[PDB]
């Protein structure tokens, strides 16, 4: 391993705050760009956003809200198989075109071939994963999300291969990985969508507790290079703080992004708001935090207990409705695509160029040297 | 686009706080350097400063004040065509040599061929842009500023070409761009002066909301390279916080700079001062903030509404008169030209050299390890 | 020295916060990885951790606690030879398998060939170093730690050679060094284990007072390269703040780490807790601080007094028991080895790869943009 | 100037916080290293320290105190020629070996060939510079310091050449410069000692107001390269915050350093202490601040008034005596020379090597993650 010894520090990594997209000749206005993305032949989104499979982010109510805005929700797995199946049934029974009380239309709703809202569901690697997958498919789930901390592991890959073999037609998302070799290993066993991100999440301590990770722009770019070879897709999962980071994640190769923090504290996230000193907040916590792993309500098999936590528990200010949050994100995405001359997301992924910057460039990019007197809806 | 794919992260960008000017052999004292600049055959400034075309920076009163100090003001377009024409008439009727009450002389006033103070005016891309340009020219405007967020866009370039074709002699400023190709596209349709800057403004959130921009020293240098080929000029617009940044912007290739924040809160900026807890302040806000776009007084056509804001609203401490602010900026410019051995701005643009530095170099450059006991007039 | 003149600034250095470990294909779960390390033929640890030889970190009580968890303690030398010999006798008489009051077992205890807890002891370079070493060996010490600020010095190397010559079988740790040439100079006189680190300690001011040091990841990597050539080992000493830094230190080539700050404020560190404003704390101080050097209780020879201090005196929040702290560190190490696919520490040292990152990458690695509401046991 | 255009951003610059000295094999203990330096054949210091020629740093009382510790003071020029001559006479009449009340010896005093304390004096470029130089020489001054903001200027070089021509034997210090070409231009007209530094001072705003400067480690190294060719010396002037920065400045090529901030607030600096909220402080201000330039006591010719200030006015905590401050600095220098294996300053300048580091390396170098409970005498 003298070869590995001499190359220990060769690789370099970039994150969102290291880069900007370069403006380019543009023939398309922001309101005319196409935000649609085909994640798999049977799974098309109208906005490139997945809500995170976390017990403070996505149950039925969030999955309904985000699918009606054109995305898709991943119902978390910290519940019994029967409970998670019923959450999916709630999504598939929900109104997808519009509701009255006076007329709220959902013209951009992401739907299956039968006009029902799309919905996804997380599963782990446990003895009962096949049963959970079976009951989710029977409930009408549109994608299974094999959600693991280290997707590039023999045990995970073997479990996916067995799932792919028994359930030949379900769309399989699997993750997380952060390297080309990890993405390739998953696509080679039949994964449809690879989820990218080790450590970048707002609530996570993986990089500090284990010392492991890849800066997220590099992780996306390295994994998207492999996805292009297979003709498949990736989800850029974690570390997105502003709408501009979504544009960066997609331009680096992401077909869609997954959001935790930016959707935390919305009306449709699980739990209720709590008033503290005249201010509204909601809980947001890592799925590897102590509170999230100490779940024990009805019985379910959980992933093998980790010795020490890899997330923290926190609270976020109340944000409002999912519809209003998505409206702000979409406006930012459309603005960025207009600046880069991208009429659709394929052009953004394939053609856009970045410029690297220092911490001084970052300070120039935010507002600077001004006393802000009102919070902007997209800059809180 | 495998070529674009492999070069996604090739480009690097520098901003003001990344660089310093290197001192050089100097035969000229600061008081003897020449700060004049010809922006176009009919538009000569005595100090290389344009005031920003913003509704909290420049109306008639600011345009008069800054032209009397040797610069030029861009009257903003958030008003009716008739109102904006009358603002220009106020500037062109104002005294340009001196006034009494006891004798205030303006020996460095920038004037047209008839001895009237110079004045510029912003226009957008709307159906009535030709009428606005016509009435501004009839009012005696010295330059039209085609003010757009993304100047490198087919719609903007087509509108400029049509304007250039109907009004063959007016000086046209157009922007904003941040790349060589964007500058070239504008000069090729007859723009006289290209305005450079995407995202660096103090009050702006473009880089964070859309993910797009270029660090401003690189943007200036890339665009000035093209201006040199055409024998035309550029305005370095945005991100200047100190007089030393003006010297940097000009040495990077800028023929002149445009200032928002450094002129905000002056007596001549629009609005009145407001006392808050014994301290004086004035409002300063992005033209892409909610308050600035929600203007609706007399009717006018506005640029197409953007879905989400790209600026914030803020307040700045009262600064004093435009004359005293310009005096401090000019003293800093003259000092920098003396250090670089530049007898005039052409030598500064063409000959001066920079040295790149880290964040540690930046901390050494400011005052450090001292409890400042009085604010300096040029270091507040 | 024109050769030295032209290469003054050639070398570059990395520390923990500059790098992350890259995840790799993994066939081993965290609970099955092997944390054992042979530091020398007669000195095997079950977890790769040495407690620092400091008078606020390690006396008999800490050495017992950490050996029972699988590591080894270095009893400090700021005491008489007789006192330090008695501390070692206390360790070697202590129960190593388990104790009652109800049954506390120590299944991972690091023991000598007679079933007694391992223990090490610091010595200096003074006239009586041979006598101190003799009495420590008679007490049953398992390793002597020649503890000096600048191990790459003629006086230190000559003293070690004389010790190695009189005491032919004792395990000798010597330090500190930070360069390949310094490590080589010590291994060449018979040192068994080289201790690496000049300036990285939490409580130390060496780099700021003397201007001297090497960023600690580079120091480890440079010295481990030499250790590999000799077939010997190194201790990565100083600058570790989180369990993830331990994984980084070992992957950079360290066979084991030495901890001060992460063990300060434990029940078993010397001194008692002091309540200040309802909060518990303990003292932690550099061995080069004024208070630590002004020791004058029973008489002992001290290293030559330094003119000015090179450490500070501080206080740390109470941490709890050594057992609970080690449990958190080990969980983090096991998680990192699982992510890197390392079944044992040899694979981590020899095979793991890093990715370099900016300050923006570091901010993404920690929790960001969240109001943490409870402290994590491994993220305080 | 297409050659200058393409090389605008080629040069890179380092400051103190960017680098560390690498430890090396050492045969010399800190107490045995030689801190002497010959600045010129008739000017030898016993510690390599000049006190700054500033009206809040050096008059007779500071010049006496620092010469008795082995350095030399530069009496500032913000006073009449007669007054400045009398300050020098006070220094040359002062006791240099020792004083009683009980016996204070000054065994390291820097003295002239007649046993009188060394002393230097600042002069400017004015019409009466020849008269000031004449009266200072008649008073027995050991060096004249031509103190200008931009030493690489025709007017300064012409004035120095005329001085060198009339006063053929006085030691001439001249500055400030920051480039090889500026140093060469001064040595070529007969300057004995070149003073290096544009912008790094604690109290100065030159880099922010004018945009001009060179990071100080690079400035020293570039200028020392020229000094080596001429067989002459340089003073590293400005930006030194800790004793470790002195070691860095000398290892980068400086023969001696000049200190402002580290000597401000001492008993011997001009002015008295002022109690503010139970705490002692003294004034410290740039010679380019408004208060320092608005001096108008007895009449003197001042350098041409600059339009705008290039320094600020501040206050520093009381530090104690010059003797105690120098003792701490010398201890740090001796420690660094011991670590680098430098028996004298020539070896430090010629042989020592640096390692470059990031901001993460800097945070590791200072104390980190500790609540300091007492201020160290060399780390306040
Ligand atoms: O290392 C981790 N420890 C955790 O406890 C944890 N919880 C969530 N996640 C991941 O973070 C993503 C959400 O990130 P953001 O809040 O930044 O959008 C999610 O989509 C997950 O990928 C975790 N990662
Ligand atoms: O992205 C933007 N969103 C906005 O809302 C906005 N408002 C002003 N500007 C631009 O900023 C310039 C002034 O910048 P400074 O205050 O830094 O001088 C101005 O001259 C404009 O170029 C904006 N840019
Ligand atoms: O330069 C120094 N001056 C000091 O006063 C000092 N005291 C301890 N040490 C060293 O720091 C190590 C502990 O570092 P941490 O607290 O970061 O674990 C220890 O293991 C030592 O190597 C010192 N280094
Ligand atoms: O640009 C400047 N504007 C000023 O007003 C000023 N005053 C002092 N100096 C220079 O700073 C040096 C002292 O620096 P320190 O306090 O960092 O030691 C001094 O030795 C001078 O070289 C100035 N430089």
């Amino acid at each position: 391993s003298n070869a590995m010894w001499e190359t220990k520090f060769a690789k370099e990594g970039l994150t969102f705050d290291d880069v900007l997209l370069v403006p380019a000749k543009s023939d398309v206005l922001p309101n005319d760009v196409d935000l649609s993305v085909e994640m798999a032949p049977s799974l098309k989104l109208n906005v490139p956003i997945w809500s995170a499979g976390m017990d403070t982010i996505t149950e039925a109510k969030m999955a309904i809200a985000i699918a009606r805005q054109g995305g898709i929700g991943v119902v978390h797995k910290n519940m019994s198989i029967e409970q998670q199946a019923e959450e999916i049934e709630k999504v598939k029974r929900s109104e997808s075109g519009g509701i009255k009380d006076k007329v709220i239309e959902f013209p951009n709703s992401a739907k299956d071939k039968h006009g029902r809202l799309l919905a996804a569901a997380a599963v782990g690697i446990t003895n009962d994963t096949f049963v959970r997958v079976e009951k989710l498919i029977e409930a009408g789930v549109d994608a299974i999300v094999i959600d693991t901390a280290h997707g590039h592991s023999a045990g995970v890959i073997n479990k996916i291969s067995e799932i792919r073999q028994t359930f030949k037609d379900v769309v399989i998302v699997a993750g997380n990985v952060a390297t080309a070799e990890g993405a390739r290993a998953l696509f080679e066993v039949g994964v449809d969508i690879v989820k990218v991100g080790i450590g970048p999440g707002s609530i996570c301590t993986t990089r500090v507790v284990a010392g492991v990770g890849v800066p997220q722009i590099t992780a996306i770019y390295d994994c998207a290079t492999v996805a292009r070879e297979f003709g498949k897709t990736i989800i850029a999962d974690g570390g997105i703080k502003y709408s501009g980071d979504i544009v960066k994640a997609l331009a680096a190769g992401g077909n869609a992004v997954m959001l935790g923090s930016m959707l935390a504290g919305t009306d449709e996230s699980p739990g209720e708001t709590e008033i503290f000193q005249g201010r509204q907040f909601k809980t947001y916590r890592g799925m590897g935090s102590l509170a999230a792993m100490e779940h024990g309500d009805r019985y379910f098999q959980a992933d093998a207990k980790k010795l020490v936590p890899e997330g923290i528990e926190g609270r976020v200010p109340y944000k409002g409705s999912v519809a209003d949050i998505i409206f702000q994100l979409v406006g930012g995405i459309r603005s960025g695509m207009g600046y880069t001359g991208s009429p659709d997301l394929r052009h953004l992924r394939e053609e856009a160029a970045f410029v690297r910057m220092t911490g001084a460039g970052l300070r120039e990019s935010h507002p600077h040297d001004i006393q802000i007197t009102k919070e902007a809806p997209n800059y809180s």
